């Protein structure tokens, strides 16, 4: 109960008090049972006192038995004096308003209800096995018990910590204890001499008795001297007592608690200072154990809430869940992607057939050495996330992992680590690398990546690194992504020999980087939005032998060089999106061409040489005001699709029949009324293959859209 | 509670305090409600007392009863002894005082939160079910409780152990009580003849009354003597049990217990010795029942929690556990992958059909001789794991290890008597024994083993330790993983003459060491991702008369020397991933060839002489730009695979129908239009060796696909 907010000068008060209240008891009862005064007259007096002046004879005063006891009621109520008459009552009203004070605060209801409610909360975390747990690995109920206790002490700390109505009442207390022991001290010493045996009387009743003056005795005053004497005794150390009490209150600032020891002693180092009134009672249940503020340290710590999430996220995100949040990729990869999780979970680490381990800001990760368990690991796709992986699992990691995407705004973000991987080949970096000059120092772990193969640089470089280049000699592709910082090639590809594919991307060179050419096995060239106006340039790719894919996507090139008819070996033009009025021939003396994109450009008509070409594959004329569809394009065949979007009006000519490679098809945004019946003659054309509007799809003959319904 | 605290003389000097309360109240209670003087006048006086000296007639002393009630109290007051009037108020102070120091330790806070926890402590492990198990089976949670309960014992021990203030408040309030005891015998023995019934009085009050000596009567004396005389024979007994406790408190030392009886009675030898505070308390539990002290060393053992955590084990990992984890490794042999487990369970020592048996970051492991039983294990894995053993296991380990696999962390995780090995002859090594600024102190140990011949390393040494040549003697299988860093010969290898199988992983060479050149041994040869350039030196390869598998690959060789028409018994050839541009007739001339590989080069054509490679069994030409098939191809009967996909092929030759021998082709990723029909007439063909898009498959007529359907 409350026992246990008792300090050791509390309960010596309580003991003191009761004897006090004993000897109050005693005193009364020995008031009213024989407190008396036998008088008797005194012959010859002098100076309002007695004079005290055969065989001895009695003194005869003809006084009856009344008139004796009339004297003595006279001279007990008149002369003997007040504190030898009511002694026992003023030390049972004194122990009362002691015991009144030490117990007011348990009874006035608003100190009293928090007291309880502190009590009841420091009993429930003590006898807790998490705090027993906490100061030395699963377990279900006890974690939900545990963090309803963590919530409960969150709330009891904002209801006490505010204002201090415990700490003020429990400091009067002792005050008003203080100054009665001064006072009952001051004049019972003061009044104590008063209690006399022989006691002289003079109460002027001639007429009753006939005696002036009586020689009147006390018997009771010299048990009551010792009862005082003992009650002074006990006031005396009960003062000492409260004195003590007092100074201890008003040497150090009670209204705020330390938890400095357990903070620097048994870890737990997140537990602040508590405020005003949760910082008394923490100060008073110390002088009883202790330990007891131990345990209800943990309870107030951060790195404990952490350590109880996890093990809560550990019962709470079990296999299954995680098995049904294992999903696939583009590349067929089982992925898993922790979106915000805090920290990630341990049972993922129980899985196995996991191969894609994206995190996205889940801080201080700390990936555990269970990550050895999980075999399929191959990338990792850090998203704005820190790491610390211990060395058991780094050099796991270091000898499994085979794809890593990095991506972080701050630069001190990327982990360190990442530089010991040592079978690394798929290498992205996402977030700004620019250090403001000086820079590249944390980007010169690679040159220990020597088994690094391809690398992506989204992070806005004025400058290629001279890291990348000394690490290119073994590389292949060069992923950079500029989002319109212009990038400065200096030659610097010169140094790149055995790459194979390169890609510029929203780099904004405006021109072409001239440096591109040296390289000698480069197949697959890429730029991307780069306002890109005059190209004749690529006439220098027809040196390169290895070329198979030229890809243009975005740029403001208006006329086509026609020294594209010197290149032979390009297969897939991708230059779609630009400003092109007009095609040359010159393009189709190719005759290698497997993909073309001839879309999102300002084409007005086809000349017939693309049916000249006997390669292709797919074409696209989309957003182009195309008028007419030359027939002879129709000559071409493996052409498994062919897209024509937001077109002119057309008529599609009845040679489509010659398309039986045809599997796909669009005739949207275009002016069209009749569709040919030969659509049907294409043995590989789907109903959703076609897309078409509804109503040119209801212009074909019923019988044929059944066909193309059941396709 | 405090019962079993007590011990016997506490519950003696308990009852023998109630027996003097009980004496006190009944002098309280005479002395209050009949104590009185009665006193009498005496006539004739001889030097103060009572001169002692027609039928008789009484005295007439001419007072009236007032005057005789005066003269009783004054003679009460001032002439009787205060021993007489007091005795009652001195026994029950006195009684108080020893009821006090008997209970002082109950109510001084610290002393009573350490006897509570104590006693808790005390109740919770005599109760515990281990305690039996211990005394003489493990269970589901009682397991756990247990494991806490032990938990608790531990912070309990941290917590009392340090001080000794319960003892010295003991020994200060016997002192105390000692003290009184001796002082009361004095005090009371001296003053008891006081208590006298006739009391003569002499007290000057002649002129109230006209006697001056007066003889009074005491009649509560005889009463009040014998209740003294019995008070008096309670304090000597209160005293010899005290100074019994003082004297069996001051015997030995209580500051000092052994627990040595169950150290003999039940093993547990571990118990060790108690110290302050939780000595004293446990003495005083022994004087109550030892039993109790007994069912508590459970606890405080240290191989108890061993046993019980080991055997905790048990109930997590059973045989059948382990039954479930044997699993067929890549040798086809039972393993078990125990994962950071607390410890190796016993169960895993009673498979005998266990051979491979894999401990990984398993801590403090102590190999028990119990591998005794276990007689089928001839390979063992540590990984990141420390393992402490026995002489009887460094025995069986000798005699019957045969191969040893080691990863470490750090240099300090590997055992040293791994050296004393001596059947010993596979030890596959991997970390970080480069040991910078240590040189190869560590591989010191391997020159003690003399039967190894196979040394797999991997650990980016940067030289080769010389010790490795000294074991080369019998070494014939040398594995060097050197990851990403240089090595040299340094004309070490040419010592082990006994080597017959090289290989440098990742060793980056940039060049055919000369060193091997000399060794005729070599059979089976490795440069893999070295980075090697130009590989003239396979001119000295011809001295070779016993290599049969020279593969290189993950390398940038360009040109393929002439030389290689040299080399004749050349079986394997795995040249893939390389830059390979041109296929030299010199591999050709070779018949020996069976397995051969040029995937994923630069290559456009095959020469026609690869009809002259009948031995050939299986042929790559994965991810090439060849696009025409020489037919002569096949003319290899022999040929059975093929690994041609991701290539500009466009046409099968129909004499693929004339390999019967052969299983597998895939031609993904591959030009092929009409996929031949002469595909079927292979017998062993089957659909899962046509690794082909279902298109091309569709292309088969439907009993082709019906025969590929039915494999």
């Amino acid at each position: 109960a409350y026992r246990i907010l008792k300090p050791w000068w509390d309960v010596f008060t309580d003991y003191i008090s009761i004897v006090m209240l004993m000897i109050a008891v005693f005193g009364g009862t020995l008031q009213v049972t024989q407190d008396k005064m036998i008088c008797l007259p005194c012959k010859w007096v002098t100076k309002d006192s007695c004079n005290d002046s055969t065989g001895p004879t009695g003194i005869k005063y003809d006084l009856d038995r009344h008139q004796y006891n009339y004297v003595d009621a006279v001279c007990y109520e008149n002369r003997l004096h007040w504190f030898a008459k009511y002694f026992p009552y003023l030390v049972l009203l004194h122990t009362l308003i002691f015991l009144a004070c030490s117990n007011f605060w348990f009874k006035f209801p608003r100190t009293s209800s928090k007291l309880e409610h502190f009590v009841s909360i420091l009993l429930k975390c003590f006898d807790s096995p998490w705090t027993t747990r906490a100061l030395s690995v699963l377990d279900k109920k006890e974690g939900e018990q545990a963090k309803a206790l963590f919530e409960k002490v969150k709330k009891f700390r904002t209801h006490v910590e505010e204002g201090d109505i415990v700490y003020r009442l429990y400091m009067r207390q002792t005050i008003i204890k203080v100054i009665k022991f001064i006072l009952i001290i001051c004049y019972t010493v003061y009044y104590v001499h008063n209690i006399k045996f022989d006691v002289d009387c003079t109460v002027d009743i001639e007429s009753l008795t006939g005696y002036r003056t009586y020689r009147c005795a006390h018997p009771l005053a010299t048990l009551f001297k010792i009862l005082a004497s003992f009650y002074i005794s006990l006031v005396i150390f009960y003062g000492l007592i409260c004195m003590y009490t007092l100074w201890w209150m008003l040497r150090r600032s009670l209204k705020k608690y330390s938890f400095e020891s357990i903070r620097e002693e048994s870890s737990y180092s997140d537990i602040p200072d508590v405020k005003n009134d949760f910082a008394f009672m923490l100060h008073l249940i110390d002088q009883y154990d202790p330990l007891y503020s131990k345990r209800f340290a943990v309870f107030l710590s951060e790195v404990s809430e952490n350590k109880l999430r996890q093990l809560n996220l550990n019962n709470e995100w079990t296999l299954d869940k995680l098995r049904q949040r294992l999903t696939k990729n583009a590349q067929d990869k089982l992925e898993l992607h922790l979106f915000m999780l805090s920290g990630i979970p341990d049972t993922v680490f129980d899985l196995v057939e996991l191969e894609v381990l994206k995190l996205e800001l889940i801080p201080d990760v700390t990936i555990p050495p269970s990550i050895a368990q999980l075999t399929g690991l191959k990338e990792l796709w850090l998203y704005h996330t820190a790491a610390k992986i211990e060395a058991p699992a780094l050099a796991f990691l270091r000898e499994n992992l085979r794809a890593l995407h990095i991506k972080f705004t701050d630069i001190k973000e990327i982990p360190l680590w990442i530089y010991s991987l040592k079978t690394l080949e798929e290498l992205h970096l996402t977030g700004n690398l620019s250090a403001e000059n000086n820079r590249y120092i944390v980007i010169d772990g690679l040159r220990e990546l020597k088994r690094l193969k391809v690398l992506r640089l989204k992070s806005n470089l004025s400058k290629l690194p001279q890291v990348v280049t000394d690490v290119g000699v073994h590389l292949q592709k060069l992923s950079i992504n500029n989002e319109g910082t212009k990038l400065i090639v200096l030659n610097s590809l010169k140094k790149m020999a055995n790459l194979t594919e390169l890609e510029l991307i929203r780099c904004d060179l405006e021109r072409i980087p001239h440096s591109i050419f040296s390289l000698h096995n480069l197949q697959e060239i890429d730029l991307k939005d780069n306002n890109l106006k005059t190209i004749e340039e690529i006439i220098s790719f027809q040196h390169l032998h290895r070329l198979t894919c030229l890809k243009l996507w975005y740029n403001h090139i208006a006329y086509i060089p026609i020294q594209i008819g010197n290149l032979t070996n390009l297969e897939r033009l991708y230059l779609n999106r630009n400003k092109i009025e007009k095609i040359p021939t010159q393009l189709f003396y190719c005759r290698k061409l497997r993909y073309l994109d001839l879309s999102h450009n300002n084409l007005t008509f086809l000349p017939a040489d693309i049916g000249l070409l006997q390669n292709l594959q797919n074409l696209a004329i989309t957003a182009n005001r195309i008028e007419t569809l030359p027939p002879e394009l129709f000559q071409c065949r493996k052409l498994r699709a062919l897209h024509l979007g937001n077109n002119v009006l057309q008529s599609l000519p009845s040679r489509v029949g010659e398309l039986t490679n045809l599997t796909q098809i669009e005739l949207r945004g275009n002016r069209l009324e009749c569709l040919p019946v030969e659509l049907g003659e294409c043995p590989l054309l789907k109903r959703s293959g076609l897309v078409v509007e509804e109503d040119l799809f209801n212009t074909l003959p019923p019988e044929v859209k059944e066909r193309l319904w059941r396709a």
